[PDB]
């Protein structure tokens, strides 16, 4: 029990990737029915859910979906990162990635 | 199945807009102050959220920023498209606009 520093953020993590044009679709379930079984593992996540273009399903330049991250530490989302078993699947994602891009959001909405 | 509870909701919408090359500061200043000032006059807003790419040293596609806007659901957006206070702005905006993607984001847990 390391319990470490209780809360932070939270820390909103948006990543957008799209999957080209030669991986089969099959590879695309098990990616996300394993990156189930890898929250399930990976003990820094506490909740991990997708988000795909919900509306049109088209209207969009190639964006695919995002993935959010739900993390308590700023600090824990790079020992995230820095994760061999997320970057056994992250390797192999690459090679068969669209584009990708990693960016970070956090809630700092304007007074009104 | 299922009953009528509030769950699942609201929707999340994630937009993802650059500056063309030649923008001032002072614009982007302009923009987002408006912005804060639309929202007060867009009777129809849960919230509205903002944030800024985090680490834009490297690893972007040139999103620079994403704007992201609470609604009640896919009909409430029709308001939101259907306003002219924000499409007052969009002319603006277009003014100086480089891209721009719509995309839905919805928080979807998978039971473990």
């Amino acid at each position: 029990g390391s319990h470490m520093e209780e809360a932070k953020g939270p820390v909103k993590h948006v990543l957008l990737a799209s999957f080209k044009d030669g991986v089969s679709p099959e590879k695309i379930e098990e990616l996300i029915k394993g990156y189930a079984n890898l929250v399930n593992l990976i003990e820094p996540m506490k909740a991990f859910h997708w988000g795909k273009d919900v509306s049109i399903e088209n209207l969009h330049q190639g964006y695919t979906h995002i993935f959010e991250s739900t993390f308590e530490s700023k600090e824990a989302v790079a020992e995230y990162i820095a994760h061999p078993a997320h970057v056994e699947f992250a390797t192999i994602f690459l090679g068969s990635l669209d584009k990708v891009l990693v960016i970070d959001y956090k809630p700092t909405s304007v007074s009104l």
